């Protein structure tokens, strides 16, 4: 019904994380234990699509990542810290269980007594959540700026996942839910949202629709050190969610396919993403991809496409974008930038 | 007279219902006390940090097994009940607990699966030290204002078991020194329980209480004071007093201005419970009746973030409130974040 009119997105940025690890490096590493099983496949190059990932410096923490970020983005809405009301951390990883990463980011930044922080945490979908939460503060006049930060970090995942699968010892079907964690990739993005008649030609944000189906909680479980992943499953549901959650964005925000000009989405494998396309009868060419050099870099996903998009000269003024996500949870979520 | 603002304050957002869970095995300071004495007459400790300096003389645990999404849920399922409505109303459900049991799912879903809500349900997670139910409070009055749903569930259970095994581990190391002994320590003030509130539009139940809101203020450059992961906890209590008062002064002064408080204008006052030298320094700091403080450190020690609803849901079991009276929630979280919120019961 009621839309938000007045929130824009004044500043947005990524870090791309500066190691690459191959998906071929990694394959030598692993070759005694694939010719153990006797697994003759590819999983990662051929069948996931993830040829590279990107690992951050030794001991590069995801604050330290979105701290990073969040200084780009600053410079990018070319407003200073001392703006920024509300600071939402969304990421997966995470320095403490407490206090907050937020809290640590916004003492590097220097923040103002004023500034709220917290984080949100829900799986992929986090920085949508993050972005409408803020979204919420600006409509109501509670801050005029908000940064939603995101740093993702997997280098402890890599050297405690392989490590795990190239004892001498060895399971035989956790290899395959544990791969996943093989797939996920490092990176960072921020955003500063901000109340538009601040930033009267900058993009806009509308919100959107979340349905959810949590009785499929348990298919992705991530530790710090592991990540044990159904994949099959989770990508049927999650497009049979999906298909449900854009039957409520046709109500909500007035959508249909041939109408949008970009899908901003979550960032897993070639499958994921086929299925989605295939399912939706989506052109390709609207739906930038990186897992490819990247990896699954979870709730940063979305916002370094939007940021890589941006940069690129995309994204024309007027575009019609849609942000998306299927989270473990499972959750979906949708909602539209306007260019 | 002159037409005011709302100063930002939530408009027709109640809370519908209300619960707490006491996790059912007591821990004594005497028992603590008793294993770390080889550690204190090490270390020439000849008080009672725990009981005569900490005010604290007991605290309850879970079992082992137990998580945070399953006292979570035992939590949420009494709220309900007190708000008699079945888990099909429940549009939005916040977690804001500090124990975790994965870093993804969230800890909502899984609340959110066991309770079976329905596929209009938004979830997740909000992590923010002990100020984090009154951050979710906060994030569904916004939305239940605006009229985006009807009912939300805050749900929060916390678990300290382990963090209580591996601190009495290393504590009763022979090798451990002062230094991590007094970092170390605040973690057995710690305790188990869970909460859970239900909040609705007021046109939805008409003698609710109700959630204005309030102020928030923080002090970013002291995020280092108290750092937690699963097993371990590290606190500067010194410096979290100073400058815990500091920020709640200062917040206070904003509340004046947006909330119109004054000490003696309010009945209750639901604060963090930490210990009984931060409570006194507190009362003593604003001037505040020691009688309109409940306390619960006491005999459950600190429960981080469900410690506000767990006192305020134990008020109403005493029957403390009355419909009327003035309800100050004021937190101080590891951040350093403070806000400070009126409920009108």
């Amino acid at each position: 019904h009621m839309l938000f009119q007045n929130v824009s997105i004044a500043g947005l940025a990524h870090i791309d994380a500066p190691h690459t690890l191959t998906s071929k490096e990694i394959n030598e590493r692993l070759q005694p234990t694939y010719d153990r099983l006797g697994i003759k496949t590819d999983v990662l190059g051929d069948v996931a699509g993830i040829h590279a990932r990107r690992l951050w410096d030794q001991d590069v923490q995801a604050s330290d990542a979105a701290t990073q970020a969040a200084r780009k983005a600053l410079i990018d809405a070319n407003i200073g810290i001392e703006k920024i009301g509300l600071l939402i951390n969304t990421s997966v990883s995470r320095d403490y269980l407490e206090p907050s990463t937020a809290s640590i980011v916004s003492g590097n930044l220097g923040v103002s007594d004023h500034c709220m922080t917290f984080d949100v945490a829900n799986a992929c979908l986090a920085f949508i959540n993050g972005m409408d939460i803020a979204a919420r503060m600006l409509e109501r006049g509670e801050i005029d700026y908000a940064l939603v930060v995101d740093g993702e970090t997997a280098n402890l995942v890599y050297e405690k996942t392989l490590e795990r699968m190239t004892s001498p010892d060895v399971t035989e079907e956790e290899f395959r839910n544990e791969l996943a964690a093989l797939t996920l990739g490092c990176g960072a993005a921020a955003m500063v949202m901000a109340r538009s008649e601040l930033v009267p030609d900058a993009p806009r944000y509308k919100g959107g629709v979340t349905r959810s189906a949590t009785e499929w909680n348990k298919l992705c479980r991530g530790n710090l050190d592991r990540m044990v992943t159904d994949t099959r499953l989770l990508l049927i549901e999650g497009i049979k969610l999906a298909q449900k959650t854009f039957v409520a964005a046709k109500q909500v925000l007035g959508w249909a396919v041939e109408e949008l000009d970009q899908f901003v989405i979550d960032q897993v494998s070639r499958p994921h993403t086929a299925a989605f396309v295939k399912s939706f009868g989506i052109d390709p060419a609207k739906v930038m991809t990186i897992f490819g050099e990247h990896g699954n870099i979870g709730p940063a996903s979305v916002p370094i496409v939007l940021s890589k998009l941006k940069e690129l000269g995309r994204l024309k003024k007027g575009d019609r974008i849609a942000l998306l996500g299927i989270g473990s949870g499972l959750n979906c979520s949708m909602a539209e930038v306007v260019w």
